[PDB]
């Protein structure tokens, strides 16, 4: 079987959570349950090859944090989130990746920049910032909404596509 073992990380409250649901179980999360660490399994055709997904959920709060580090030791490849709304979880996103690399110990990780909750007008990071920002980790970014699925699918088999590159 071919198992690709997908992180997501990012700030509290971005929608790790809801995106990783809206995939897995084709609903939207409308509460908000912080998160300590929880994984999901689903079975999945990505480019005519069937491969089980392993997707940790971490925890964004830096209080339910405990241990995040000792999680994404196996991860293979890593969706970094952070929300248009939200400023502070867009500069956030360089902690999230040097994290990664210390934890991987590589500076070659598989990842995608993901800008969530894109369905919300109160967008403070616009489009060309996080390409920018993407662009100077060689890495794609791509906007999501868990609330309405646009983008869901796209930005974690776009991950999987990274890590066949690597
Ligand atoms: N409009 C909208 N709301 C969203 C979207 N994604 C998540 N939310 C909302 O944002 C809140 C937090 O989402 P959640 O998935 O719990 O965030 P998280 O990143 O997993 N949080 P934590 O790090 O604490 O576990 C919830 O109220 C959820 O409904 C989105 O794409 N659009
Ligand atoms: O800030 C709180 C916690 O996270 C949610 O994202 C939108 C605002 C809510
Ligand atoms: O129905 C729309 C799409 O899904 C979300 O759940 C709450 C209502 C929103
Ligand atoms: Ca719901
Ligand atoms: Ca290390
Ligand atoms: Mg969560």
């Amino acid at each position: 079987m071919t198992e690709y073992k997908l992180v997501v990380v990012g700030a509290g409250g971005v929608g790790k959570s809801a995106l990783t649901i809206q995939l897995i179980q084709n609903h939207f999360v409308d509460e908000y349950d912080p998160t300590i660490e929880d994984s999901y399994r689903k079975q999945v055709v990505i480019d005519g090859e069937t491969c089980l997904l392993d997707i940790l959920d971490t925890a964004g709060q830096e209080e339910y944090s405990a241990m995040r580090d000792q999680y994404m030791r196996t991860g293979e490849g890593f969706l970094c989130v952070f929300a248009i709304n939200n400023t502070k979880s867009f500069e956030d996103i360089h902690q999230y990746r040097e994290q990664i690399k210390r934890v991987k110990d590589s500076d070659d990780v598989p990842m995608v920049l993901v800008g969530n909750k894109c369905d919300l007008a109160a967008r403070t990071v616009e489009s060309r910032q996080a390409q920018d920002l993407a662009r100077s980790y060689g890495i794609p970014y791509i906007e999501t909404s868990a609330k309405t699925r646009q983008g869901v699918e796209d930005a974690f088999y776009t991950l999987v596509r990274e890590i066949r590159q690597h």
